[PDB]
């Protein structure tokens, strides 16, 4: 009946569905509401989930995980060719495409990533059918704001596969955003800060919510930074303490290591709600038993640069969105290591003690706002565009920005290109690109007659005026001579739906880098031709 939503994780993921009024988090056949990415091949069996995990130190060669790190991209990439060089299983190359390569049932059998993602999301549909007690079929799937188009539909083919319809591929800051209702708050557009910190990747997202619409500013972060790191500082500390208290270095002797990290894993989530947690292993190595404790504070120090890292980060994230951190309106927690309460005071005395929001399960919301959009797509004034004038080169000059508040008046100076230039064309456009090509031209009007002066020097003011009902007159007037031209837009009729404007923001999204490059071509940023630049010749 009901759409599923999926947050398929590097190392985790999730399922839930929204019925009854309320977002479910469907625990799976162990009880976990989170069940691992992984996928174990032996002589028999193909394992997925819990009960791959359980027996990655028996068979690591035939373990998969961590797909999610090559689904989309080619072999030849340099992630990926980095990647490979941790991974106790193969990687191979197949016509420009990477496969995992393992032992099952006596054959050596190959998988795309997206195969692998494929196992995944069908046991994550296996665990949502056996607690809805019907076959499921519709599910939103998330990935990353900074994937690609090509990642973007892999991870929709590896939900074809599993015989899943894929409605929408959505971000999974985006969903996390949903799962807290960001865009159903009252009043002027929403700065939101995602900080994601998971098991073993950190993403910071900044987005901006405006009616409805979510726009990602930008992105940044570390791939290779999360909670097992934390465990690997604490393991190296209780190692050296081992060899300086007994004189023995417990490193030769793996299942000793195994040990002593899942132990150090759970008093560290212990470490989250207390001061101080406990190691008890009988008979760590050559029969001596390892009794000792860890402070808060200690843990702190020997993450004191990872987690005070975890920062700058947000600060990339925020000068590449163009914002000082007071101008952050949400900020909210993702990921189980958010769970460590210095993490959050750092983030908290960066943005000078504003409160966070935390209350939905840092390992659920992504797949809590998953299965609302899921709900929505299954059955659940301002300005709509950016309106601006085309200048020299072609470039688009906003003069209203999307979503600003109706009936408006904005007005800018603007000057001519050339020489003895003897008028002006007055481009109106619409949209979110940088170039006027890839806009809506809505009208132009020419104003003649402007007297005879060098580039730069004569001021044309042009004036955009939105009434209530949304009649945009754009109005040009020659400052020397006061003579002026005009023209109505009819800005109504239902011409957009929701849907276009946030394909139209999403496409503004996927070429701002090519966007920037060539907005700031042109070095005068209000000189106005007088020809249209889209209807010359080019080669
Ligand atoms: N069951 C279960 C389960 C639930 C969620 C996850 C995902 O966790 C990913 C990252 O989140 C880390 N983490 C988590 N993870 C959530 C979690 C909850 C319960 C269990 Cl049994 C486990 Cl072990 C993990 N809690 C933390 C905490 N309280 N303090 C510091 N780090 C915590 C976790 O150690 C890892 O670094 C993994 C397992």
């Amino acid at each position: 009946g009901p759409a599923v939503g999926i947050d398929l994780g590097t190392t985790y993921s999730c399922v839930g569905v929204f019925q009854h009024g309320k977002v479910e988090i469907i625990a799976n056949d162990q009880g976990n509401r989170t069940t691992p990415s992984y996928v174990a091949f032996t002589d028999t069996e193909r394992l997925i989930g819990d009960a791959a995990k359980n027996q990655v130190a028996m068979n690591p060669t035939n373990t998969v995980f961590d797909a999610k790190r090559l689904i989309g991209r080619r072999f030849d990439d340099a992630v990926v060719q980095s990647d490979m060089k941790h991974w106790p299983f193969m990687v191979v190359n197949d016509a420009g495409r990477p496969k995992v390569q393992v032992e099952y049932k006596g054959e050596t059998k190959s998988f795309y990533p997206e195969e692998v993602s494929s196992m995944v999301l069908t046991k994550m549909k296996e665990i949502a059918e056996a607690y809805l007690g019907k076959t499921v079929t519709n599910a939103v799937v998330t990935v990353p704001a900074y994937f690609n188009d090509s990642q973007r539909q892999a991870t929709k083919d590896a939900g074809t596969i599993a015989g899943l319809n894929v409605l929408r591929i959505i971000n999974e800051p985006t969903a996390a955003a949903i799962a807290y209702g960001l865009d159903k708050k009252v009043g002027a557009e929403r700065n939101v800060l995602i900080f994601d910190l998971g098991g073993g990747t950190f993403d910071v997202s900044i987005l901006t919510i405006a009616a409805g619409i979510f726009e990602v500013k930008s992105t940044a972060g570390d791939t290779h930074l999360g909670g097992e790191d934390f465990d690997n500082r604490m393991v190296n500390h209780f190692i050296a303490e081992f060899k300086r208290k007994h004189k023995k270095d417990i490193s030769e002797n793996k299942r000793a290591v195994r040990r002593l990290r899942t132990a150090c894993e759970r008093a560290k989530r212990t470490l989250s709600s207390s001061t101080q947690a406990s190691i008890e292993i009988d008979s760590l190595y050559e029969g001596i038993d390892f009794y000792t404790s860890i402070t808060r504070a200690r843990f702190e120090e020997l993450n004191a640069d990872l987690f005070r890292g975890t920062l700058d980060p947000v600060e990339k994230a925020l000068r590449d969105a163009k914002l000082d951190k007071s101008q952050i309106h949400d900020i909210v927690l993702v990921g189980g290591s958010t769970r460590i309460p210095k993490i959050q005071k750092l983030l908290q005395d960066f943005f000078n003690g504003k409160e966070l929001n935390k209350s939905i399960n840092p390992d659920e919301a992504v797949a809590y706002g998953a299965a609302v959009q899921a709900a929505i797509l299954s059955g659940d004034d301002v300005t709509p565009l950016s309106l601006g004038i085309e200048t020299a080169g072609g470039v688009m000059t906003v003069l209203i920005k999307r979503n600003t508040t109706i009936p408006t008046k904005q007005t800018q100076t603007f000057t001519t290109y050339s020489d003895n230039q003897p008028g002006v064309l007055i481009q109106v456009y619409e949209g979110e690109r940088a170039m006027t090509k890839d806009n809506n031209l809505l009208g132009k009007f020419e104003l003649t007659g402007i007297p005879p002066a060098p580039r730069g020097v004569p001021q044309i003011e042009v004036t955009f005026d939105i009434d209530a009902n949304g009649i945009l007159n754009v109005s040009a007037v020659d400052k020397s001579t006061g003579k002026e031209n005009k023209i109505t837009i009819t800005n109504d009729k239902g011409r957009l739906s929701k849907e276009d404007i946030e394909r139209m923001v999403q496409e503004a999204e996927k070429y701002k880098a090519e966007d920037e490059k060539q907005r700031d071509k042109v070095s005068s940023k209000n000189s106005l031709e007088s020809y249209a630049f889209n209807m010359k010749a080019t080669v």
